[PDB]
């Protein structure tokens, strides 16, 4: 059912295919301190552990919420997956507030063509996953004493060919920019980045590795404007 996908999957306990707890896999390069061996992979245990290396011999991929309720119900960990998943990995039915999200987020009504719907996708998926891997909305998106469009950074590195193609500061900057905020000093591209860094790494992680963000814009090998030198 392909577990590489970076989706739910279950973990037995080494033994038992009968008791096992559902996880998520995930790029090993979020977690420094666990490292990924050729046999394992890198999975995110949203019932129990946050990141653990465990071989794919032990992993089998399924879909939890697609399973029968009588099973998922007598077996917490399947239950609690069915209720975790059914919020935060299917397309209606992610729901969490959007206007604590960021502020409003302006999900009001939307602009067909001039705004992506994937923006409230992507902040409801960001937000939902930023709390199950341990690092959650401690503080929510401002930047710059203002509200910081989180998605509107992503776009924008986006439009920049992505952050793995980002090389230069001036992105930083000019991202940071582009949302109207004042970029002041250094510390604001030290804020942006920062910002892209913690928020978005996950989703930026897997987006690179992927290769989902890949433009023209870094690729080249001489530059237009050279670096002030």
């Amino acid at each position: 059912n392909d577990e590489l996908l970076g989706k739910v999957v279950s973990v037995v306990s080494a033994t038992e295919r009968t008791e096992w707890y559902p996880a998520l896999v995930i790029s090993p390069s979020c977690n420094d301190d666990i490292t990924v061996k050729k046999d394992q992979c890198l999975v995110r245990s949203f019932i129990d552990s946050k990141f653990y290396s465990i071989a794919r011999k032990d992993i089998k991929e399924v879909d939890i919420l697609n399973l029968p309720e009588s099973e998922l119900s007598t077996k917490p960990g399947l239950q609690k997956a069915s209720i975790f998943l059914k919020t935060r990995v299917v397309p209606d039915n992610w729901k969490m507030d959007i206007s604590e999200i960021l502020e409003s987020s302006s999900s009001k009504d939307k602009e067909k063509e001039l705004d992506p719907e994937e923006r409230d996708n992507f902040l409801q998926q960001l937000y939902k996953f930023m709390e199950d891997r341990g690092t959650p909305i401690n503080k929510p998106p401002v930047l710059g004493y203002k509200d910081l469009n989180l998605f509107k950074l992503f776009r924008l590195v986006y439009h920049q060919g992505g952050c793995d193609n980002i090389d230069s500061g001036a992105v930083w900057k000019q991202i940071y920019m582009d949302l109207g905020i004042p970029i002041l000093n250094s510390a604001a591209s030290y804020n942006v980045k920062t910002a892209y860094r913690k928020y978005l790494y996950g989703f930026e992680e897997y987006c690179r590795s992927a290769n989902i963000q890949f433009r023209t814009v870094h690729h080249h090998e001489l530059e237009h404007h050279h670096h002030h030198h």
